[PDB]
């Protein structure tokens, strides 16, 4: 039989969405004054983001000339090209007297393409995929080796940023692959630990590890072999992190691995060599219905094992695959929400739960969403101290938002720390991570995609998720209905 908290997790696995969302709503609701402050801050963060290099203000003036003379796009553009040519006349007197969407962006590296594609064509296609992967993935990778990544840390660390490094690579298929990942992780801990040089788990850099890298065919692995084989590896790495006093974070992956990951964490927290050390980190995904129940479990685990757990709250990286897997298994429901706004509500409710127990949990709020960030900033309350919480972001996505956050108040920043997640590796380790970033950046529901859509007003972009849910409820007839285009698997 399971403990009370473990049993509650299991029972919530595929809770009906009407139920799960209805339950979260009042825990996610910000009191009116807090809601108002969160809105104003979110608005201001998002405004600066958009209007970097005057993107919006330039977009204005354009529309005016593109009307005050009655013209279309190509009309205005043509008029600019001439104006530019006229502006290149040195002397004023002389002047006065006179599938293939991002094909454009792809061209700067260099309907008729459709024929070229049909023509030019599998070893080609496989080669095309590999190079496109590298080209797009570059912006998300901090270095090829941990040494290169680390030798790059000073610039942002001196501004108050922190790092968590990820030696890319996951889902080991063979015993040999898992062993190689083990060696890579170990190597990385030695390097990060030496660089950290005693700065500790808060100020100093840490590492993020995927359990799927450390065990062959983890996706279908049984408890008995995971404990016999994976656990000693997890323990070994964590002991080494502890010797260097750096944080070590256990990544959250597919939802059917949540249970085994909790079993591993439970065992890890009771190792004698880790007594009194608070550097163990664990990620939880707010897009899961189980998330708040996992928090209750974690709170009890911190108490029983006598430590402060580092808990990274994220929304989640595997949503597309989760929906697909659930539709294939034909079960009673989904282990994740089907509307993005419900994940947002879940994240806010879970953030409140984490912030309530600062003796037991150090919350690490991973997000690139300006509203989510502003809400957490307000929910954390008055009298911030550095060890209360931190924000986190992915390299290549979070820096512009967080340049308004980490740093001095005198320089116009919020003075809250952000830990940058820093992937390290060569092209052979990049694929899976890059695909997830493509899904994240390309989704019409994602904040980073919406903020780039200048037709979407700021107020809509940073709209309160709880209010959004209640708006849906008033229109649709009940709270927390599933996405209209995502029926239950058995339907
Ligand atoms: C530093 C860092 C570490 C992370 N570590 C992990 C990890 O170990 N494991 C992991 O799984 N994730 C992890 N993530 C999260 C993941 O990689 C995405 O970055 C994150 O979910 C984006 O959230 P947001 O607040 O930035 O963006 P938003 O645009 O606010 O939120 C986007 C998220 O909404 C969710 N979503 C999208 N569509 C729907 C829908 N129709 N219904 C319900 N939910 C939906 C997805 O989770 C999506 O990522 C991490 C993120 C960061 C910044
Ligand atoms: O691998 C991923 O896509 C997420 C983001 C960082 C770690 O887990």
């Amino acid at each position: 039989p399971q403990s009370v908290s473990r049993a509650a997790i299991t029972a919530a696995y595929r809770r009906p969405e009407t139920e799960a969302v209805s339950m979260l709503l009042e825990q996610a609701r910000l009191p009116q004054p807090v809601a108002e402050q969160a809105h104003k801050l979110a608005y201001q963060l998002a405004d600066k983001l958009r209007n970097q290099k005057n993107a919006s203000g330039r977009a204005g003036m354009v529309q005016g000339l593109l009307q005050e003379f009655s013209l279309s796009s190509q009309e205005g553009v043509a008029l600019m090209c001439l104006a530019e040519a006229l502006l290149r006349i040195p002397d004023k007197a002389t002047r006065d007297a006179l599938l293939f969407v991002n094909a454009a962006t792809w061209g700067l590296l260099f309907a008729s393409l459709s024929r070229s594609l049909n023509r030019i064509i599998e070893p080609l296609i496989r080669k095309g995929v590999d190079m496109a992967m590298r080209l797009m993935g570059e912006q998300f990778v901090t270095g090829e080796t941990i040494a290169e990544a680390l030798a790059n840390a000073r610039k942002l660390e001196e501004k108050g940023f922190r790092y968590s490094y990820d030696m890319l690579g996951e889902a080991a298929l063979t015993a040999a692959d898992a062993q190689a990942y083990m060696v890579s992780y170990q190597q990385a801990i030695h390097a990060i630990g030496k660089a950290s040089n005693g700065r500790g788990i808060y100020e100093g850099p840490g590492i993020s590890i995927k359990l799927s890298a450390l065990h062959p065919r983890y996706s279908r692995a049984q408890y008995d072999r995971v404990m016999e084989e994976l656990y000693p590896r997890l323990k070994s790495l964590t002991l080494l992190a502890r010797q260097y006093d750096i944080g070590i974070n256990i990544a959250a992956e597919e939802s059917d691995r949540l249970e085994i990951s909790l079993d591993l964490l439970e065992k890890l927290c009771f190792e004698p060599e880790l007594a009194g050390w608070n550097g163990i980190g664990f990620v939880i995904q707010a897009y899961q219905k189980r998330c708040p129940l996992v928090i209750d479990y974690l709170i009890d685990l911190a108490t029983r094992s006598r430590r402060r757990l580092m808990i990274r709250l994220v929304k989640g990286a595997y949503w597309d695959s989760e929906i697909k897997r659930a539709q294939m298994d034909g079960l009673e429901g989904y282990p994740v929400y089907t509307r993005k706004v419900y994940t947002d509500v879940s994240y806010l409710a879970c953030a409140k739960k984490l912030l309530a127990v600062p003796n037991l949990i150090y919350p690490q709020f991973a997000t690139h969403n300006a509203h989510t960030l502003a809400a957490i900033y307000q929910l954390a309350g008055q009298n911030y101290y550095p060890g209360q919480y931190e924000f986190q972001c992915l390299h290549g996505m979070g820096e512009p938002l967080y340049e308004q956050v980490t740093g001095k108040v005198a320089d116009g920043k919020l003075n809250r720390p952000c830990r940058i997640y820093a992937p390290v590796g060569t092209h052979e380790t990049l694929l899976a991570y890059l695909v997830r970033r493509l899904l994240e950046n390309g989704a019409n529901t994602s904040f980073v995609n919406r903020i780039a859509d200048t037709s979407l007003p700021l107020d809509e972009l940073v709209a309160d998720p709880v209010t959004a849910v209640e708006k849906l409820a008033q229109q649709e007839g009940q709270t927390g209905l599933p996405h209209p285009k995502i029926p239950l698997p058995r339907d």
